[PDB]
Parts: structure tokens; C-alpha cells; sequence
């Protein structure tokens, strides 16, 4: 309850805490955070372009996948 499974990574400032990405600290330490139509990747320190259209139904036809949105 004073811990995580993740600690003592940097404030968001030293190469973002080592973050690639959009990204703050709580007193744990920084991780990204991604913002609309993105995901965290296991590494929680870079982001990946959600398939938002794999899911069957998403779009009711025809659908595109683009970085951090859909068409
Ligand atoms: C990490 O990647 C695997 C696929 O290799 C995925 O199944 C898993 O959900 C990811 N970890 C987290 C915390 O979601
Ligand atoms: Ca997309």
C-alpha cells in the first residue's frame, strides 16, 4: 500500500522518465499515458496504434486502419 509493482522510475523529464511518448509521474515514478485511440505496450514507457477495427462490428462495413484513428 506504499508501493507497486512498478518503482522508482524518474520524474516525466529525464528523456520523459524514459517514456517515448505523452506521459507524467505519480510519487511512484513517471509511465506514459496515451491519449484517444492508443494503447500502452508491456514496456508502459511507449504507445501502439489501437486496431480499432479488428473487432468485428466496430464498423458496421468497410473499414481502414490508420495511427491513432480509423476511417
Ligand atoms: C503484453 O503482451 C502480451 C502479448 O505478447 C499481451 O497478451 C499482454 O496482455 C501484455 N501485457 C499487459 C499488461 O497487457
Ligand atoms: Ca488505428
Amino acid at each position: 500500500t506504499d508501493e507497486s509493482p512498478l518503482c522508482n522510475q524518474d520524474s516525466c523529464s529525464h528523456f520523459n522518465g524514459g517514456c517515448t511518448h505523452q506521459c507524467m509521474q505519480g510519487p511512484f515514478g513517471a509511465t506514459c499515458l496515451c491519449p484517444l485511440g492508443y494503447q500502452l505496450a508491456n514496456d508502459t514507457k511507449t504507445c501502439e496504434d489501437i486496431n480499432e477495427c479488428d473487432i468485428p462490428g466496430f464498423c458496421s462495413q468497410h473499414c481502414v486502419n490508420m495511427r491513432g484513428s480509423f476511417r
